[PDB]
């Protein structure tokens, strides 16, 4: 699908057989969730941002759906003002900026 | 153009008679810059992330080059630790998220 940004880019995804609101973010190096509970163990990660670098937990191979498309990768939980598709996860659904 | 996201989507831009490399975000509602004299009035502003919030200069009906496309709209300036192309200047170079 092609998505415009005259409003923010948000869809819904999938995870652990919950649906969930989340913003394309092609500003975004990982993909940072919300609390919530995942399988397996973690890693710690310090990720930085607008107003400074935080500690998330790294799940990896974590199975998403985006927008219908499913992936399987590595998703950061911790505190973020939403839940964010970040770049790891966009390459794997072949999202690409178009200009 | 159609860029991938394997790494960060760094552009160069022209604002305020500089150079500067930028990144193209739709995660972010504004444009954030660091700090640079611009021309106008301003006003503070306050915007938030991952890192949390800082405070910044909302300068309006900045013109901005991005990849030989000209865009204008409101440039915030401030501690930021990325230039950032939001959504506000996104729109106007017809940038759009396809997969
Ligand atoms: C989540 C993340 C990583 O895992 C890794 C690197 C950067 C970010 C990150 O927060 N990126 C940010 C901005 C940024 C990029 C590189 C360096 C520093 C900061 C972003 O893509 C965005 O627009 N976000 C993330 S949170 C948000 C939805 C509020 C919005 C935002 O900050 N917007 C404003 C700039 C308008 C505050």
């Amino acid at each position: 699908p092609q998505i415009t940004l005259w409003k923010r880019p948000l869809v819904t995804i999938k995870i652990g057989g919950q649906l969930k609101e989340a913003l394309l973010d092609t500003g975004a190096d990982d993909t940072v969730i919300e609390e919530m509970s995942l399988p397996g163990r973690w890693k710690p990660k310090m990720i930085g941002g607008i107003g400074g670098f935080i500690k998330v937990r790294q799940y990896d191979q974590i199975i998403i759906e985006i927008c219908g498309h499913k992936a399987i990768g590595t998703v950061l939980v911790g505190p973020t003002p939403v839940n964010i598709i970040g770049r790891n996860l966009l390459t794997q659904i072949g999202c690409t900026l178009n200009f």
